[PDB]
């Protein structure tokens, strides 16, 4: 059965609710982004209307085989009527095609569902500026002050300089980047660009990237591994065993691997600056864990919420324990008393 925080009161709408069977009274199913926890349950046998971005719609059709008649793509930044209710989709600054949804309820209440997001000050100059929000359904993944990490631009700076240095010292080094879902593509794209290479990958991953509307993509990626010195591999293979095994397959073209594991936050954030980061090393194999987040830091989240001044907050992440729920409610109250709403 569908939980409460995935229902939109006063509408026939649900958000990210495909794993519960047929939801009683749902006339339109919204999908915020193509991440498995959120799409869990969609397939070619789905026969209700799905509302989403163009990019999410490209991925439903080609990767999950959902039939075209049930895919309803909406443009961003545009007032649209769905089943008699005004909605807007806004860029979530999460992975490609990810959105927040503004719902204008028939009774005058305004609801923002963030999906998954990385709050940014640029959101304070979207269509959100214009009006009040009564309920916020908030991505609270990192809602605790210990959760700190750098900007995405600092992390990319570190990865580009690390890769360029290592391959300039050894032209026979191979760079490898881990992936398991969409998102974080700037990591491997930026490194390939500095090195003058295309990014090499499997047919399945190439298919996924071709759904993302990335400008000039055909110039940036390929399935011909031999011609590329930046390779993608599944995240589970980013370890000394998996990487050794991959170096054997390359036919004596390379004598070193430098690899990157983009993670979310890890506890080495609590001590080490991004500048000071070091790899794990065995022989001619080195592995860097880099904290490239597509979710808000605690400070980013707090800033966004203090600016929006919602009348009520409903968390959508970390809701399963009493301790987590109590912790999050305490921070929402400090934020509210500090800013005076
Ligand atoms: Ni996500």
């Amino acid at each position: 059965t569908c939980p409460f925080y995935k229902k939109i009161p006063g509408t026939g709408f649900t958000v990210d609710a495909f794993q519960y069977g047929v939801v009683e009274g749902c006339t339109a199913y919204f999908l915020t982004h193509f991440h498995s926890d959120h799409y869990a349950g969609l397939s070619k046998h789905f026969t209700f209307p799905v509302y989403c971005s163009e990019i999410t719609g490209n991925l439903l059709k080609n990767k999950l085989h959902v039939q075209e008649q049930y895919i309803h793509p909406l443009p961003l930044d545009t007032e649209c009527i769905v089943n008699g209710v005004k909605v807007v989709l806004l860029d979530a600054n999460h992975c490609p095609g990810a959105v927040m949804i503004l719902f204008y309820l028939p009774n005058g209440t305004v609801i923002l569902h963030t999906g998954d997001f990385r709050a940014d000050p640029s959101m304070e100059r979207s269509l959100l500026a214009d009006q009040k929000v009564h309920m916020l359904y908030l991505d609270t993944t990192y809602c605790s002050p210990e959760y700190t990490f750098p900007s995405q631009q600092e992390v990319i700076r570190f990865a580009i300089n690390t890769a360029f240095e290592a391959v300039t010292l050894n032209p026979h080094a191979l760079v490898v980047c881990g992936t398991y879902s969409i998102g974080k593509e700037k990591v491997f794209l930026a490194i390939a660009d500095v090195l003058g290479s295309k990014v090499g990958m499997s047919q399945e991953k190439y298919k996924t990237l071709q759904c993302l509307n990335i400008p000039e993509i055909n110039s940036l990626i390929t399935t011909d591994m031999c011609s590329s010195l930046v390779h993608l591999l599944p995240m589970m293979q980013i370890n000394f065993k998996g990487l050794q095994s991959h170096l054997k397959k390359c036919g004596g073209k390379y004598n070193q691997i430098l690899a990157f594991r983009p993670t979310g936050w890890t506890h080495s954030n609590k001590f080490t600056r991004i500048a000071d980061v070091i790899p794990q090393t065995k022989g001619n194999i080195s592995i860097y864990g880099i904290p490239y987040s597509e979710h808000s830091s605690y400070l980013e989240m707090k800033r966004f919420v203090q600016w929006l001044k919602p009348q009520k907050i409903i968390p959508t992440v970390n809701v399963g324990t009493w301790k987590s729920r109590s912790t999050m409610e305490k921070y929402f109250r400090e934020w509210k008393l500090e800013a005076g709403y």
